[PDB]
């Protein structure tokens, strides 16, 4: 009853104010648990009313934070699960609900295996004495690299992300496992690119065009890789896949307080200058060489088929 | 008298039949000595008659072997020296001859210094733990690399030249000095190019367009370097500079017996198949990053000015 309502609220405000939970895998787990509790703790008999209330609460979620697309695309995954179950039972009400629940359960148990799947897949993409470059921080990519390091020796060049220098803690984490790690400013990306073999980077969201929304500055790294023709690898699980297209959407970049870019102590100039701090940026699919997912490697030119396999095309608007 | 005639002949037939001397630096030395002996052992009073007989014998030389452009372009150098001396003394007959002789002497003493000059210049182009790739055999390039190796550690990938696998002896010579050397077939150029930092190659002739005539297969290596945007360096002394342009000329490629490509023992198919063995090939200037010479480094877009500095424009046809 009101527990469900206040938990939905709590989650909405946690998504709105700050980043909670930090890992987007934990965010997917939390939103899936909440969707399960909603579909269990409501008086819905027909699948249509359930889908409608799910779409409404998902609209509220998406309005809470548009840049966090995992919640929305997993809501769409739940909607596709409901559609599949209704087609199975109609192409049956209690069995409907329990079958939806076991579908969500299998989705959740395969959710925690994507990390291990990518880690296992990592070995056949790294050779000895290779030079990797990565930008920012990504749990999936550091797991990739520290799993490849157990049987291979290679160098990782971590380009810090300004202003949020998450790349520093990533470099430290990689050095923990003895992965020879060079830390540099993002300004030195093109200067060092000539000596890099591969580029491995995570992402926040993959669009239907194949493009991906990743931390700012990664588009420049992709342009450098394309200039030097080095393969650019994206190790992104299959819950960051978003059916929306690049310019049919709104609110792509996430702008945070310019205090991160230019501090308050600069004084009077802060009334004359316009400071901008875009967290995310757009990378076209032409600059991506290969996508690594929990199922296996795939070219950017197959992400649309993955969409068709994951999301109903009438649910791309929620 | 007849000594000069028979020596000129001997040289013509040596150039016509085979490669003598082997090193084109020694070829430049020999042709300069012969030009000196001609200008000394003829009864010429006016500079015009001397220039005319020089042009005639140079035409005979060029007809002996068109692919060997060092002889012709150094004949043009001697003609430019004669023009400069005549302009100095006219803008004076015995002094004319002795001044031409001392000009040839300074040209010759600076001729043997180009090797050492490039070797000295080599250090500021190689950094530690760098991956060089080269194709075929080139005395200048191996001197470059073994001089850089005295103070730096780096890897050299030598692509053998089919059919004349001169790259094997180059790899052996480089390994003599402890330069970690990988030997491969030319077929693996693009496969390995992704892990190469620089490409350093010699040449047989540099054209006025900036393009260069080098051993077959080097155009593919240059295309691979351009694809991967790796800098391509050409360590060529300033006596391989030819004022002729790419397609205003004749007889660019040198075709040798196809026995080198397909052996006689193949039998009847040798009457039905057409075999071709081009020794040289054309590399456009767009694929060269930097030229290294005895004077210093220069972009391909300055070779025309070097021409203006070396050859009179009315002597480009001999
Ligand atoms: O030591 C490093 C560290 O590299 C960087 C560290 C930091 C920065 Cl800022 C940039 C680069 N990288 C190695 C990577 C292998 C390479 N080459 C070799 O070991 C040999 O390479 C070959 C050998 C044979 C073939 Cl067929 C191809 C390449 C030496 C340098």
């Amino acid at each position: 009853g009101s527990e469900l309502s206040e938990r939905i609220e709590s989650f909405v405000e946690t998504l709105k104010r700050g980043g909670g939970p930090r890992s987007s895998e934990e965010m997917a787990r939390e939103t899936l648990g909440l969707l399960r509790q909603i579909i269990t703790d409501h008086r819905w008999s027909n699948a249509g009313e359930l889908m409608e209330l799910i779409r409404r609460e998902g609209r509220r979620m998406t309005a809470a934070q548009p840049s966090e697309t995992t919640v929305g695309n997993m809501v769409r995954r739940v909607l596709k699960i409901i559609r599949e179950e209704y087609g199975r039972l109609h192409g049956h009400y209690a069995q409907l609900q329990s079958n939806i629940i076991e579908a969500i359960n299998e989705l959740l148990v395969e959710l925690e295996g994507t990390m291990e799947n990518i880690a296992a897949q990592a070995l056949e993409h790294i050779h000895s004495n290779e030079v990797i470059m990565t930008i920012g921080f990504s749990r999936t990519v550091e797991a990739f690299l520290k799993e490849a390091a157990r049987k291979r020796k290679f160098h990782v060049i971590v380009a810090e992300c300004a202003p949020f220098c998450q790349g520093h803690e990533m470099a430290v984490n990689l050095s923990k496992a003895g992965i020879e790690t060079t830390v540099m400013t993002d300004a030195a990306i093109f200067a060092v690119m000539s000596r890099v073999n591969k580029v491995i980077i995570g992402t926040k969201t993959i669009l239907a065009n194949g493009a991906l929304r990743a931390v700012t500055g990664t588009h420049t790294l992709a342009l450098a890789a394309k200039h030097h023709s080095t393969p650019l690898i994206v190790c992104a699980p299959m819950f960051k896949l978003s059916p929306q297209f690049p310019n049919e959407e709104d609110s792509f970049h996430k702008f945070v307080a310019p205090e991160e870019v230019l501090p308050f102590t600069e004084g009077d100039i802060l009334e004359k200058v316009s400071v901008h701090c875009p967290v995310f940026d757009y990378v076209p699919p032409e600059l991506i060489t290969l996508f690594i997912s929990n199922i296996g490697g795939n070219a950017p030119s197959y992400i649309y088929r993955l969409m068709s396999e994951l999301y109903h095309p009438d649910d791309h608007v929620l």
